[PDB]
């Protein structure tokens, strides 16, 4: 009935895999400036450059916390 976690990572999988180090969507979003709020809503909301924050972090590429998002070949 819920897909939630559809294909993506979890809510979870992305603060458990990203906290697992030293991450949390509190501190970078005040590490920018962007509210709390901000950065949470950057899930579901229509603003690709907040998940750019967060794998930047990860010195990876969003398309890897949410591939299913983006299919469009690279």
């Amino acid at each position: 009935c819920s897909n939630e976690k559809a294909r993506d990572w979890h809510r979870a999988d992305v603060i458990a895999g990203l906290k697992k180090r030293k991450l949390s969507l509190s501190a970078l979003s005040r590490q920018f400036g962007y509210a709390p709020t901000t950065l949470a809503n950057a899930l579901e909301r229509h603003w690709p450059k907040g998940e750019q924050i967060i794998a930047n972090a990860l010195e990876t590429k969003p398309e890897v916390i949410w591939p299913s998002r983006y299919q469009a070949g690279e």
